[PDB]
């Protein structure tokens, strides 16, 4: 001999190991890893990628690959005890493809007539099941391994469902299925020339050859284009013994989570069923049993159940099968210790003997991920660094979900109980199918969805509805799973609920599209619809994660905020200053609007100057109001941005009459109004443009600042203002405005006899500024990137007008995503790239930042990190997300540069 | 000895030569060059830059620089005959600075009391003149060489003008001036401590030291910053003997042009005066005499003069001073042969002896430059290449000036005659001072300006007025000169005109702000105001220059034109195709507007499709109309650009009623009208955006083309259309539209069974396209640069709105010039630079062009050449200018790469 084409696994030893993902594919390496690890995985063997390649380039399987496969089957037989192809003690295989990177899966390989009507006449509780599986398998076979369609078995099935009068397979009987199978057998012996392979070994090779075929598959040769991992070899094949927990009453299957995927709490959560095929566990019919004792005790304590009932009706793996729960408990510890993470587990006790069928890093809610992470830090399982990475910024918003307040005893009203399937609380009128809820969302109405059980076709309406409430289902209930997949508060398995039409009766009371509420506490109610923001968020829980994020973050996180109310909110998530405080608002709402309306009119520059010293203190006051919020912290303020025509009506009478002297009615109104009107206001007279034709403004503004600025300084604190000039396009556009502010500022400083440190700098929002960024650097003290504006000019999109088509672009996939939400990295970013480099060539230590909506978007933030920006600025309620996303980018980099 | 600090010139030999511009400055090198050349320049010497430097770094003049200056004065004395400082035969100097690169000039150095009241008592015809010069000189001295102001001599002068009752120096007499001088003498001996230097030699050194001082001058240290020729040494000094043509009646001064600065014709044009100081020649009082015989004969033949009159009253240098005209004729030939160009000459016959005081490449009108250039090619003086370079593209517009038609005998009416001072003809109401004309321009009124004589304070109104007509002045008349400086048609020296108030009487008839006309034929009229475009321009004259330009040009010159009327006009200046034919117009004016109005409404896509096949042939027809113009030539067509909201009213009733069926009044008008309204229409739904939401349009358009396109092909010709897609921003924005046209095109081709070669390509007008130009290349066949649009987005300027401030920017000098007229090379250009390189990286042989207004602007064109574009496209009436400007850039480059 020489070559080795096949790799056994199971004996606790396993030929291969966790390193050969090249030969055994990831599934196969993983399996190997697992058994060497010592966990009880049903046996089988792996067929190396080389084997696969040898098949593509010639439609053959080498004789020594055959021999070799036979060599191992006889090993699997030995290990399990059964015998492949022997109707007395049969052994069945599952055949699956090796490579997580995406070709399908076959159960019950090894089924044939003899083995069937000898298994039935041998344990006839399961006569229904056997035929179910045979017809299932016969179909799987012809479809996949023979490529002969299904539209035919599908038809002859339903043709048999109408003959008995249901719509469900669930009602077909042993006798029906047998009929089904028997027709399938000849329907097969027709659609193709031959009869269904009774020889389980031919069946086997057929399987193998069909997996190797599923690789060159056209539906798959594409795969390697736009997944682009070229040069792979082929795919492994994983043959594996089948096991069952519906054999007898010392058999079970179940599903379990090393830690709660909702609370996150450290207990052994699970569900099982004696003599049951998992399916039944999910199904929800027939109440699922808790694996752990404590946990049963409390499910019971939170329903009408007393001990002597649960004891004999709904036990607990811990006491029903204690031997094994003890061991399943070991395995739980074992794998958590290995993978360093919450696992979820599928298992099966076939005849007293425990098997672990499937094991994955477990999905979880955001709350849960936050907990487990902290715990495993403490427990010593992972680093704080590692912790942080297991928290998704996209999900950090889910912590901003409302739950109830003690207004749950303000009045009671729990007219029902279920599972605490998904954290949260939700109000809403109800609706009874995917399409019901698909609709009321759109009328402005928030909706609770109620279905007996949900499914992947109740799905569209699922992420529409504000809440979900099902009649049946465990913690593994479909609704349950998917709800946590979106952190959409859910209560499931409430079997008291009787559903009929668009109504349902919750013990006592009856309901229809009225207003309900549900909770993660798991109780159905009828409003108490005073939710609350969990704004004192996660009680130093999340806050700890943020601390850590603060420690590995490189980028500073500042806030976009112009109310001190908005300043201090954002600061108290640990924002470190403002990257954008816009001064328009202290010209608009309230008393202010009028006196600007006076200035723009004043047919005289010495005139307006008076219309100005009017507004000195109304603003100056709004500025202490802001500077007071950020004591010790930097604040960037964008001087008046827009055109004067937004401060004026069209017709109003009330304005011209506050008035000055005569020679003046309501068409020196219409003069400068249709006089100040523009075609494309966006690119009209504003920003610096405006502040150079009429300068004294930027001066009032500038003292309004430095007046307020020096004031606060006195009061035992320190303050640094960053004067920003909008819309600058050319080096000299800015150079003038500069001494135009350094005038006002240096005057207030001289007159006041007391010093304060300001800096003048510009928005980079015009494309030209980007390109000429080097020269613009000489007059500047920092850059804020106005990527919003800069995207509109960069792309030629007047945001408010791109409705008709942008949405459309998203579909056919021009821009992967609204570039006003996440930066166009290919283009708009290049502009930024260009700016950052040229600018730093000149001033190498130039402060650079970004602001607006992109400021809070992770992907963008990550880009900003790479590109070299100094800080990011975002709205208050993103501060958290950003802080994470930042530390998140910094973390990835620190590791990359370590290899 | 060793060093040589001073360089004599004059003896026909001249120490230095034309190469030492480093020591002798350009004036000094030039002088040297001149005399070695053999032309009679009044003698003098040059004081090397080294001398200058030695003075800055110590306020001294080396003893050997003194000695040396004395050495040469005694050489000048020898040469001329006079004696410096000897009141019997005095010699006077002019002292001027050496370096054309910009410090001033002093005449009559060497004047002192003795020399004066001995010159007077020695030839007292000139007693007036001597004192004039002395007071002049005394002032020049104190101002410049003593830096003591003038506000004082100026005052004491005018204080003496009021005492005699005029406003003019012209009236002050010998006796007055003597008084003036005598007070100046003590006014000097006061303003400073000492009396006026009688010692002409001290006077000399003083001169020298003051020139060296005028170099370190603050008003001059600036000079070297923003002229930036750092490291110069200093400045030379040019001392030179003074000469006079007012000595006797065998003395003259004059001014002459080796070829006519108006017609360009090859004759000796000039003007002189016997016993006259040039000044008198310009002045216009006392009729100027022609230098050449022929030329006198014809001036006379074109006024009331007979031979026996001119013979004794207004002779001719040719026959008055024949000896010398013969020689001045030689010199003319000599210098033209040397400088290879039309010269103009200032001269002076002092006592029978000819001197040439000044000689420069002569300014000329565009017509003239075109002639002389051609002639000197033929004559063998210069190459065709060189020719081309002596033609300014900025002036090529001046050939587009109107002159009369034979409608000058349609009716006569020449109620006057003057000089043909400046080519052209002009209609207009008249006005009588700079401010008169400064005004009527602005009322839409075109104005003729009439002044006895003009001057540098009649100047603002000068370039306002459509024409100029003066009462006095030769070909050297101020008005004359400056008129040719702008090619503004002018008639001067019409002494028949008597001016009074805002009236004047032209022999017979009297006039006031009525409507006149003037001509380069030199006759005043009263309309015949049917001018004509000299559109059959320059009779193969200019056309020859264009041929040549065509032969050295690199860039192709295409035209921006969408009427076949506009196509063939531009082609017949030799434009080589269209770079922009915009298809909006065949949706608007006339029948078409209605049926588009139908499409935009058709609430149904299959609906509009019918509203389309409507417009197939109205356009298809407009396309043969265009394709017929450019047979053999390329035509680029920009598919529909704009938004639908420009094809709709606001209120109209007439539209909804052409109508379809019921359920439809005048607020399914207002729906889609305020529904299709945008905030910034510029960046709204259009170009490709529009052609992807509604595609069938770009299809109608595309067949409308290729239908018309194949048609023309049949008719014995060949045609190539270049389908251009507006507004493309992303690689895939275009990629779709592409097969979206290749569909329609490949269909029409298949259905027609006959082939035609199209190309699809895009406008580069969005900044993002520029930056991502590499990827956009893969789907394109050419680039047209939409630098208009691209400047608006690039700069953030909505052109129609930039009124309020752009004009202002121009003043303080942000942008040197409206960037919508000439490309912002620093920024918008960089974008282009970026585009061109990235694009060519991908497709190296990509066709690239530019269009719009920048297309015709030289400076921009020159940029386009450097940057590597393939063609330029401009409006018909720029084609010429562009062709020149192109060949002009290509020419410069060919020479640069040869060294």
């Amino acid at each position: 001999v020489a070559k080795k084409w096949v790799y056994y696994f199971g004996g606790g030893n396993a030929d291969g190991n966790k390193n050969m993902k090249e030969l055994l594919g990831g599934k196969g390496a993983n399996l190997a890893e697992m058994v060497n690890l010592g966990i009880p995985v049903p046996p089988g063997f792996t067929i190396t990628t080389e084997a696969c390649k040898t098949y593509q380039e010639t439609e053959t399987i080498p004789q020594e690959v055959a021999d070799q496969v036979r060599e191992n089957v006889s090993r699997v037989e030995k290990e399990m005890g059964a015998k492949f192809g022997d109707p007395a003690n049969p052994l069945l295989f599952s055949v699956r493809s090796g490579a997580a990177a995406s070709m399908d899966t076959v159960l019950n390989l090894g089924l044939n007539k003899v083995t069937v009507d000898a298994w039935v006449r041998r344990a006839p509780r399961l006569e229904r099941f056997v035929y179910d599986s045979y017809r299932r398998f016969i179909t799987m076979y012809a479809d996949i391994v023979m490529q002969v369609g299904r539209e035919d078995f599908e038809e002859a099935l339903s043709r048999m469902k109408e003959r008995r009068g249901t719509k469900f397979d669930t009602d077909l009987t042993a006798s029906d299925l047998k009929e089904l199978c028997d027709g399938y057998l000849e329907l097969f012996e027709l659609k193709t020339g031959c009869s269904f392979p009774q020889d389980p070994v031919m069946q086997l090779f057929a399987a193998i050859k069909a997996v190797f075929r599923s690789w060159g598959n056209p539906r798959a040769t594409i795969y390697r284009r736009m997944n682009n991992i070229t040069g792979l070899l082929g795919t492994a094949v994983n043959v594996q013994a089948m096991v069952f927990g519906n054999i007898n009453d010392r058999s079970a299957t179940g599903v379990a989570f090393s830690r709660s995927p909702s609370t996150g709490e450290n207990f052994f959560f699970g569900e099982y069923l004696v003599n049951a095929q998992g399916e039944d566990v999910v199904a929800g019919i027939r109440t699922p049993q808790q694996i752990n004792h404590s946990l049963s005790l409390r499910w019971a304590k939170a329903h009408g159940v007393g001990e002597e009932e649960r004891r004999k009706r709904y036990p607990s793996m811990e006491e029903a099968m204690p031997e094994n729960y003890r061991l399943l408990c070991d395995v739980r510890k074992r794998l958590e210790n290995h993978y360093r993470d919450m696992q979820d587990l599928e298992f099966t006790v076939q005849d007293g003997r425990l098997w672990l069928l499937q094991c994955r890093n477990g999905k979880r809610t955001i709350h849960a991920a936050v907990r487990i992470a902290i715990d495993m830090v403490n427990e010593g399982l992972i680093s704080r660094e590692e912790a942080v990475l297991r928290i998704d910024p996209y999900q950090v918003d889910h912590l901003m979900h409302p739950n109830l307040e003690p207004g749950a005893e303000k009045a009671n009203k729990p007219i029902g109980r279920g599972l605490a399937a998904s954290p949260g609380a939700a109000v809403g009128q109800v609706v009874f199918d995917a399409e019901s809820a698909k609709e009321w969302s759109g009328r402005g109405k928030k909706v609770i969805m109620v279905r007996l059980e949900t499914s992947p076709e109740d799905l569209a309406g699922m992420d529409a509805a504000c809440g979900i409430l099902t009649a049946r289902g465990g913690m593994t209930s479909h609704a349950a799973v998917v709800a946590r997949g979106m952190g959409k508060c859910c209560v499931s398995g409430c079997g008291d609920m009787v559903i009929r039409g668009k109504s349902f009766k919750l013990n006592g009371s009856v309901f229809r599209e009225g207003d309900y509420i549900t909770i993660d506490g798991s109780k159905g109610l009828i409003y108490a619809g005073k939710l609350k923001l969990r704004s004192p968020d996660l009680k130093g829980s999340f806050q700890t994660i943020l601390q850590w994020c603060q420690e590995m973050k490189r980028l500073g996180v500042r806030t976009n905020a112009d109310t001190p109310a908005d300043a201090a909110k954002a600061r108290s998530f640990g924002a470190e200053g403002v990257g954008l405080c816009r001064t328009e608002h202290m010209f608009f709402e309230g008393s202010r609007i009028n006196f600007i309306r006076e200035m723009i009119l004043a047919d005289s520059a010495s005139g307006r100057k008076a219309a100005l010293d009017k507004l000195l203190p109304i603003q100056r006051a709004d500025f202490v109001g802001i500077l007071r919020a950020m004591r010790g912290l930097p604040v960037t303020i964008r001087l008046l941005d827009p055109p004067l025509h937004e401060f004026v009506p069209h017709d109003a009478a009330a304005q011209f009459e506050l008035a000055q002297k005569l020679g003046m009615p309501a068409e020196k109104v219409r003069n400068r109004v249709n006089a100040l009107h523009e075609l494309n206001p966006m690119l009209g007279h504003r920003g610096c443009r405006l502040g150079i034709t009429y300068p004294e403004i930027y001066n009032m503004q500038v003292r309004a600042i430095i007046e307020a600025a020096i004031a606060v300084s006195e009061e035992g604190s320190s303050v640094i203002p960053e004067i920003m000039v909008p819309l600058v396009g050319k080096k000299e556009e800015l150079s003038l405005i500069r001494e135009e502010v350094v005038k006002t500022a240096e005057a207030v400083i001289t007159k006041s006899g007391k010093r304060v440190h300001y800096t003048v700098g510009t928005m980079i929002e015009v494309p030209r500024a980007a390109v000429t960024a080097d020269s613009i650097a000489q007059k500047a003290d920092f850059f804020s990137f106005g990527t919003n504006d800069l995207t509109q000019m960069g792309c030629g999109f007047s945001r408010d007008d791109a409705g008709p088509f942008l949405r459309h672009y998203g579909n056919l996939g021009i821009y992967a995503q609204d570039p006003f939400q996440s930066i166009d990295q290919e283009g708009i970013g290049e502009l930024v790239r260009i700016a950052v480099t040229k600018g730093r060539r000149v001033k190498p230590m130039l402060k650079m930042g970004i602001c607006g909506e992109h400021g809070g978007d992770p992907a963008t933030i990550g880009f900003c990190h790479k590109v070299g920006l100094d800080y990011v600025s975002c709205s208050p309620f993103r501060v958290p997300v950003a802080i994470v996303a930042a530390a998140h980018a910094s973390i990835k980099d620190r590791r990359a540069a370590m290899k």
